[PDB]
């Protein structure tokens, strides 16, 4: 969710930002691309075909502009976080209780 990648700290934001710098320095328009995605997996030792590139980009490309902006790329770190959720029960709940209390209070001091 956007309104859950904007329920990150700032320090954690910062840290996402320095690893998403790095696909997009060779970037045009700031937003990482198969270009990128392909000379960084070389980078790291691997070989991608271009329909590998091009199933990467579109899985995690929610706007469909055919590239993955800073937005989008907290986003897939919110789901590999929350996807490794379960199966759990304590944690993932309390987490849940804890945000339908704070909904609670938002909708009486809005
Ligand atoms: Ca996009």
């Amino acid at each position: 969710y956007k309104a859950a990648v904007e329920q990150l700290t700032e320090e954690q934001k910062n840290e996402f930002k320095a690893a998403f710098d790095i696909f997009v320095l060779g970037a045009e328009d700031g937003s990482i691309s198969t270009k990128e995605l392909g000379k960084v997996m070389r980078m790291l030792g691997q070989n991608p075909t271009p329909e590998e590139l091009q199933e990467m980009i579109d899985e995690v490309d929610e706007d469909g502009s055919g590239t993955v902006d800073f937005d989008e790329f907290l986003v897939m770190m919110v789901r590999s976080m929350k996807d490794d959720s379960k199966g759990k029960f304590k944690r993932p709940t309390l987490r849940r209780v804890r945000i339908s209390a704070d909904a609670m209070m938002q909708a009486l001091l809005g």
